[PDB]
């Protein structure tokens, strides 16, 4: 279908090597090392996987097992998740509740299903609007959404050590916004001309990906594309474009894709953890100085979001307005 052609040199090429670079950090180490290796990582890739992380593997597997059982589930119960029979846009406002959305550049599509909503905080009202089946749905993924919460945590206060900024700096509105997006890759007939997911950064503050199967690729030095060895046992940390932006470009930003693959599915699930759409993003005025002036003013989470959304001639095409010195 033409509606899925990636523009030529938007076009992923068949044979892209392994992440051999990726780090592989093990959170069971001693706190210094965990803190200095996360740092390192933060500062030359803006991708990592954590392993030993505390979060259970059983519930990691108990929750890919209700994710792959929702996309299972018959059209008659997907409908109930479009909004007047069609997919959700990714545009704001992007409400918490639970819906189906489809993606793409304006103009193609990605060859992609994400199911959203929020996760934090946890409340009657936001569970209740959530997927009724599969019926475990609810009562998995409520534990999962405060489990990788407490491992985001986790990870932001490791990141907090590594730049002089105090403990919990980011456990406020720069992570009240939590979004769950289980993405769903069926197999696509013609990977050479489509996308599951085209090139971007996560415009929040940090997402934590579960995947079990090969797929994710991140942008390196030179337009070089590397491959994301899928641990089913570990979390991709994606540092995302708010990041980069709080830490004056200390830290980068991870820039990945979505491959599609001729014979099996694959489905992944990205917790993006961010600010509330009310907040003002700025650098961190703490690690400011006459060495390290801001490279962006002051901006509306909220303006910055319409724009990140639809304009994707770069990728901080999102950032590119704000830019100074
Ligand atoms: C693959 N696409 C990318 C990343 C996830 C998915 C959907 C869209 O990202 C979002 O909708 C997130 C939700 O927090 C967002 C929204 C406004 C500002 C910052 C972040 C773009
Ligand atoms: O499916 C994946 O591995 C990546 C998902 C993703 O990047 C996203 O949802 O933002
Ligand atoms: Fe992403
Ligand atoms: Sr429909
Ligand atoms: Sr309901």
């Amino acid at each position: 279908s033409e509606s899925f052609v990636a523009p030529l040199e938007k076009r992923a090429e068949n044979d892209v090597p392994l992440g051999n670079d990726v780090p592989i950090i093990d959170l069971q180490q001693d706190h210094l090392v965990v803190v200095q290796q996360i740092t390192k990582a933060c500062q030359d890739f803006g991708l990592f996987q954590v392993i030993n992380h505390g979060l259970p593997e059983k519930l990691m597997a108990e929750t890919m097992d209700v994710c792959k059982e929702f996309f299972a589930l018959p059209a008659e119960e997907k409908e109930k998740l479009q909004p007047k029979g069609e997919p959700a846009k990714f545009e704001l406002p992007l409400e918490q509740k639970a819906k189906l959305y489809v993606e793409g550049e304006q103009a193609f599509l990605y060859w992609k299903d994400t199911l959203a909503h929020g996760c934090h905080p946890l409340d009657e009202e936001l569970v209740n609007s959530w997927p009724e089946k599969p019926a475990t749905y609810r009562e998995v993924v409520a534990k999962y959404s405060v489990e990788v919460r407490k491992l985001t945590m986790r990870i932001l206060d490791y990141i907090c050590e590594g730049l002089g900024l105090k403990l919990g700096y980011f456990d406020n509105e720069l992570s009240q916004i939590q979004m769950m997006l289980t993405n769903y890759y069926p197999p696509c007939p013609d990977p050479s001309s489509t996308l599951g997911s085209g090139g971007h950064y996560d415009g929040n503050l940090i997402t934590l990906l579960q995947q079990n199967l090969p797929g994710l690729q991140q942008l390196i030095e030179d337009a070089k594309w590397i491959a994301v060895e899928p641990i089913p046992t570990a979390f991709v940390v994606n540092l995302g474009l708010t990041l980069k932006v709080i830490t004056n470009e200390k830290f980068e930003g991870s820039i990945h894709r979505v491959v599609t693959n001729p014979t099996r599915d694959r489905v992944s699930i990205a917790t993006l953890i961010g600010p509330d759409y009310s907040c003002t993003i700025e650098p961190a005025k703490e690690l400011l100085s006459q060495d390290n002036p801001p490279l962006y003013k002051p901006y509306s989470y909220a303006e910055f979001g319409e724009i990140y959304l639809s304009d994707k001639s770069d990728y901080d095409a999102g950032v590119k307005p704000y830019k100074i010195n």
